[PDB]
């Protein structure tokens, strides 16, 4: 029958533009794919000014507020802060969230099994005019982390100017690539806040727009703390010029339930000597935790791809016809 | 003939049985495989108090032993240190390990190529009373580690309590997941230790579990270092609820040749000023390393994904039949 | 037809030929891939000692170079600073890069919008003789980073020596390995540095060497900063003994545009009290940045992959046939 020849012919037609349409032009099968090795350098340009009682006024510059200094690509913006100053070691009351005694006999001398805070000496002190506690043997000045100032000390990091510099390199076609493109140039960078249509290849990234874009509002995050992820990509053909490869930037919101631990944070100290005395600055900092994670391929046409990829195609087309001759007689 | 077509039939149902369960349910062909984007964020509770020979009692907390003041996926606990008090700038003997001179004329002014522990004057002082050393210009009390001791300074970090705070959420499903599964509440991490058989969901885990877990022993890890890694497996069947997907603690313990490089240890120092004179305290941590690396895969049913697993299917049923029969035939 | 059988055997004994030894052999069909964990461990023995106008002579240690104290796979080593000394809060002069001013009424109390230096008090103060800039609150010796030293105040730190320890392990063969093989001995790497050729295994790397292998000078690097990366590969096969595994070293440069933002630069500051005031040291550090990244793979022998391979071998084998078939039917 003409019809059932008709059937076998666009079935064949079928299969035949599928095969290069799909592993040649849509999956790009002559093309060959290496991973890049890439390093992340950020930079922060802000200030932020805090002022608490019974203290000075505060200058948080650069190296403050950004703890990874070394330029890693996990970094974490201070937001808000506890400080304890003047800690220093000696015999004193502990905090009333470890324990409360009533008398010194309750007391037991040694270490907490859980969540440690000093060395027992043994008797019951009171830690102000209400409660006691049992007194230990540790940095005197308690870091009471109870009241958390609701307005951020570092609020104005939101609009802040962060600058990410990542060098891309794939090592099987010895191309390097940087995040800073032909189409940015000095005067560029000057000015310019990255915006996801208007500045997309912009490397100055705005802190409450990249906290923004992940989903997260800026206000309630740096009060607890929080986790930004940024993600660049790499997708670039190498056939083309080189100008052609330009990173995309993906923001991704990690985040979790406020009722149970929320937000990030960590406590650092500084070590320093006054009058002969060893003391220290306890800080629990709440800050906006970074995590730039850098993944990307590159193609560029091979023979022996092309070659492989054609023999498949053929042995598809060739699949397909004796199965389609199975249907047709059986 | 009967025999042929019965075999026919039996590697039909044979290759139709295997197209349709194994690599469609066991390979999850019909769902889509995505990565995930992972931040950790641990956190060290626990106090160590140690009262070295001619020194007052140093007490140790999250910012002293947790070289890492924010947090990453790489941080080391210290265990055992040698400490090198009051360290100044000036012209002063060197360590014997560089070199021993027994005239002032075997000293060469310059500095050693390899090893160098300072600038030498080309002069010949005596270390002690029965060896004598060239002279150096820097840090005047050398960090001398011929002797470690015994027993671990901080021997208490055996059984302290580490959290680790784990967000994953996969970008083309848009489901963020926090290791605090809904199984976990608030009074649950009051008390819990991590425990494979009895408490695989709580997020508090024990040092020395994770040591013992990893086939390595506290004691001659701490007293030296070592470095333990740590893998958490998100493995999600997003056709079910969220809530099924649970993270899982795996604990491999890296390890080498005793001896040759011993364990994992690190040189740091504090800058301060004293009486106008600049000084710092030099200490030879031995600690231990934790890695936390998170790798997981999501899957989804999708019509795309099923389609084509349907479709290699048939093909591989084609090609099955097309082989039975050239068999049969010869 | 004799010349047509031919052609059919040559097609049968060529496709064999591939299936048994291309995909089974070459491939290493017959054998599973698992990926390894990682933890890299550097330390670096060198010093270095440099003299500034004003100040005394400074000596630099490992621990002052090296600003990740504990060490991790990307670290940066110190090639060249500008140290602004004593730097304390206060009402004065900003940098003249952020703003000149030629009377009061210009400045505006406030802070600036982009790359704000400090809060501006309103009043317009000379910086110098010639210009004046609006007086900031902040640290008022500002850090004049317009002058960079032409010769490295580091650049002694060409040659020193770097060790990297790294611990790799298969969680599925439960298999340990590490950098220091059965070759490497105690005597072998008081005396050895790395080399391509000569000294392959030797885990003592120079820094100079690491830089020139990477395509870059380490003078140009030393000046305005750099980014250096290592890759460690762990390829092996675990069918033979594991003194064949063997880590591979190499060095990939990740170059930058030299008009547009050269090299890599950060900043921190070490926080001391004297004389009852808070004071610091900013430094502006021109480091080399040295990335540390492990990708390895290691096969053996399974039943499994080898009956797959068999089978798909044996369907390839049956298709090409089929195929063969067609083309002489047509
Ligand atoms: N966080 C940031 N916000 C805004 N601009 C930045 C930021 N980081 C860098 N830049 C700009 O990018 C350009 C290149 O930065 P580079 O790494 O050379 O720093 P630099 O110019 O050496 O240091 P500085 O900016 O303190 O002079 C500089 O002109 C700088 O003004
Ligand atoms: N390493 C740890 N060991 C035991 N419990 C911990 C640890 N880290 C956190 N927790 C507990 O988990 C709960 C939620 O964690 P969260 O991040 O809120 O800590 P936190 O309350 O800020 O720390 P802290 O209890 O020191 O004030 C807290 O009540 C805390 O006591
Ligand atoms: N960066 C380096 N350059 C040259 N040799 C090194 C380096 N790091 C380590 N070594 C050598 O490797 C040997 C073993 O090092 P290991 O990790 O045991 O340090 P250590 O001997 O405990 O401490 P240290 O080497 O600081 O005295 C040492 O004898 C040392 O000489
Ligand atoms: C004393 O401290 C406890 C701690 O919980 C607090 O509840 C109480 O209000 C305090 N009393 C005074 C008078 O500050
Ligand atoms: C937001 O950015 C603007 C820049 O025009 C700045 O004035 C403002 O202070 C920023 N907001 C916060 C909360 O810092
Ligand atoms: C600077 O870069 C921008 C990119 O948006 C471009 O439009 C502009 O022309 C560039 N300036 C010069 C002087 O080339
Ligand atoms: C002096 O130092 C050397 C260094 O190895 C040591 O061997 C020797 O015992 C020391 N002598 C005394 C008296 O401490
Ligand atoms: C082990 O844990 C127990 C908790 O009951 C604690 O008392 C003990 O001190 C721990 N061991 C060490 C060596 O710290
Ligand atoms: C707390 O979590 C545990 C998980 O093991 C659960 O058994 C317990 O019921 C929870 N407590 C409450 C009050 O829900
Ligand atoms: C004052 O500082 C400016 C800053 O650009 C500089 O150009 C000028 O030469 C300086 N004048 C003197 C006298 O140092
Ligand atoms: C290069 O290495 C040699 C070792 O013989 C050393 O003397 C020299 O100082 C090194 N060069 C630099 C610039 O440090
Ligand atoms: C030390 O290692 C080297 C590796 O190059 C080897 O040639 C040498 O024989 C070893 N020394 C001893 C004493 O085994
Ligand atoms: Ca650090
Ligand atoms: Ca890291
Ligand atoms: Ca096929
Ligand atoms: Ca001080
Ligand atoms: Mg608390
Ligand atoms: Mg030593
Ligand atoms: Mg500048």
């Amino acid at each position: 029958n003409k019809k059932v020849g008709v059937i076998f012919r666009l079935i064949q037609l079928v299969v035949l533009v599928y095969v290069i349409g799909w592993v040649f032009v849509y999956e790009k099968g002559y093309q060959t794919s290496s991973g890049l090795i890439s390093s992340v350098s950020v930079k922060l340009k802000g200030l932020a000014v805090t002022q608490l009682q019974g203290l000075g006024p505060q200058v948080w510059d650069v190296a403050d507020y950004v703890f990874p200094a070394h330029g890693d690509s996990s970094f974490v913006v201070m937001t808000n802060f506890i400080m304890t100053p003047q800690q220093a070691q000696g015999h004193c009351a502990e905090n009333p969230e470890g324990g409360i005694c009533q008398d010194d006999s309750g007391c037991t001398p040694g270490k907490a099994e859980r969540k440690a805070q000093g060395i027992r000496t043994g008797n019951c002190v009171p830690f102000n005019g209400t409660v006691k506690t049992c007194e230990i043997f540790g940095w005197c000045p308690v870091e009471v982390d109870d009241k958390i100032p609701s307005p951020a000390l570092l609020h104005e990091a939101e609009n802040f100017t962060l600058f990410i510099k990542n060098s891309i390199s794939f090592p099987r076609f010895k191309v390097n690539r940087r995040n800073l493109v032909e189409e940015v140039n000095g005067t560029y960078m000057k000015k310019c806040l990255y915006h996801k249509i208007l500045h997309p290849l912009c490397p100055v990234f705005s802190l409450g727009y990249v906290v923004r874009e992940s989903g997260q509002d800026f206000r309630s995050l740096a009060e607890k703390g929080g986790v930004v992820g940024i993600t660049i990509d790499w997708e670039c053909d190498l056939d083309w010029h080189v100008r052609h490869c330009k990173p995309i930037y993906q923001f991704h919101g990690l985040y979790g339930e406020k009722n149970l631990s929320p937000g990030f944070n960590f406590r650092f100290a500084r070590h320093f000597v006054q009058n002969g005395t060893n003391r220290r600055h306890l800080f629990k900092v709440f800050g906006i935790r970074f995590d730039i994670l850098v993944d990307g391929k590159a193609g560029k046409f091979d023979i022996i791809p092309t070659m492989t990829t054609i023999g498949s195609g053929i042995g598809i087309f060739g699949v397909a016809t004796v199965l389609c001759d199975l249907l047709l007689l059986h």
